[PDB]
């Protein structure tokens, strides 16, 4: 059992009500928006597939003329009521945004680079804003951070020299500097989710992560931190070395989510995914044709398989330059509030149910043992197969949405065919069960 100053600190699920809070919230949303939103993808005439948020990168742009994309910061269709009304429809419970992304253009105005929306023609607080835009409308706020930043000379890839010491040492108080101000400036922030944080540099600092997470969590009572941020004594990142959990949740999954079948040992922990409508966008790119772009189908089922999993999932938005959303993005959070708000109860405070995975969809268990059947698939046999656990039984099941009666046959030992419903829903429905233990 190697010895360890920097690794996990929690020992399982916290179940304080702020992290209660985190776990039942279930689904958000997240935001990208910052300097990238401008060129949109494509720099001096070339557009690039690469995520539009790395486009500096992916062009080559040295900062200072990255930077200049702050004379062109000018919103004037932002609308923080606007953007928290959107999320409210959407059933999202919750907003992660970018602070800062790599670029280091800050959202807030922070005292301690003049690379932040105070130095552009817009000159407010879009941040603050949002934070008190979400709230009011009940919705708590998570902090995207990156750590890597592009802005700041003194930012290293690797620990080289004495040089690189000296300065990254600095880089490290301008880092703490940021997010003390973000922590005070802002106290409803729920959640600090960092990015940015796999290079070799960080890895040697191990100890500044746990130092991270340690500060922020002693400035704001319940704050939770997430796996992406924390590196061991050894550099072994998310996990320490004798496997245990860093931060208060794992946060590795986007693009791809756990086995259903394969991948149980996820229910041991709190974990949130977030996921991209495109294959591999989450700033603002202008061309959605370069990729596939999920249906709001698609992305409802990776929610539910989420939760199902005792999970978080959060559906990423990049804002136009602008300060308004792209209409597809517009019809994916008007489809998934008009889903929630026939089949919520069925996500909201739900966790692992313990069902052994079917062919039909997924399970969700409420609070008061509820235990959902959500179907996306829909058996042309008219039965959906339900295998219960040693020591359970099936007493009822209903339609979510009618009250509607629902025929339970019992087919074998723990087994059950519970019926569709008498007329076809047409989209992914929830069956309810009763069940006796
Ligand atoms: C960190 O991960 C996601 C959420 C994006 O912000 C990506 O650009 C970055 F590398």
């Amino acid at each position: 059992e190697i010895p360890l100053k920097y690794g996990a600190t929690n020992e399982g699920k916290r179940q304080d009500p702020a992290m209660q809070k985190f776990r039942d919230n279930r689904l958000g949303a997240f935001i990208h928006w910052g300097l990238y939103a401008i060129p949109g993808g494509e720099w001096n005439g070339k557009v690039y597939g690469g995520a539009a948020e790395w486009l500096k990168s992916w062009a080559k742009v040295p900062a200072d003329e990255w930077l200049k994309l702050m004379d062109q910061w000018n919103p004037t269709k932002f609308d923080a009521k606007k953007w928290a009304k959107m999320a409210k429809e959407m059933g999202t419970k919750y907003v992660k945004i970018t602070t800062k992304h790599h670029e280091g253009f800050c959202l807030w105005p922070s005292k301690y680079t003049k690379y932040t929306v105070a130095n552009t023609p817009y000159k407010r607080d879009i941040l603050g804003e949002l934070v008190k835009a979400y709230n009011d409308e009940g919705i708590d706020v998570h902090f995207y951070f990156s750590v890597m930043d592009w802005s700041n000379p003194d930012y290293r890839y690797d620990i080289k020299s004495k040089e690189d010491s000296i300065a990254f040492s600095r880089f490290l108080e301008f880092t703490d500097n940021q997010l003390k101000e973000l922590a005070t400036r802002y106290p409803t922030v729920k959640d600090f989710w960092f990015d940015g944080t796999w290079d070799a540099s960080v890895k040697k600092n191990g100890w500044w992560t746990a130092h991270a997470e340690q500060m922020l969590k002693e400035l704001v009572p319940g704050v939770a931190i997430n796996s992406r941020l924390r590196a061991d004594d050894k550099g072994k990142r998310h996990f320490d070395s004798n496997g245990r959990l860093m931060g208060d949740y794992e946060s590795g999954y986007q693009r791809r989510l756990p086995d259903p079948v394969k991948d149980l040992k996820v229910t041991q922990w709190d974990w949130e995914a977030c996921m991209t409508i495109p294959e591999n966008q989450w700033g603002y790119h202008k061309d959605w044709s370069l990729s596939y772009v999920k249906t709001p189908i698609e992305v409802i089922d990776r929610i539910v398989h989420a939760v199902s999993m005792g999970g978080n999932m959060v559906v990423n938005f990049g804002p136009q330059a602008d300060g308004d959303f792209r209409p597809e993005e517009k019809a994916m959070a008007t489809a998934i509030g008009k889903w929630m708000n026939r089949y919520g109860k069925a996500v909201y405070a739900c966790d692992y149910a313990g069902f052994e995975k079917q062919d039909w969809g997924y399970y969700t268990r409420g609070k008061n043992d509820e235990v959902y059947m959500v179907v996306f698939n829909q058996p042309y046999s008219e039965r959906l197969i339900v295998k219960t656990p040693k020591g359970i039984t099936v007493e009822k099941a209903t339609l979510l949405t009618t009250g509607e009666d629902i025929t339970v046959v019992e087919t074998t030992r723990n087994e059950y065919n519970v019926s569709v419903p008498k007329k076809n829903p047409g989209e992914p429905y929830v069956i309810q069960l009763k069940v006796r233990a």
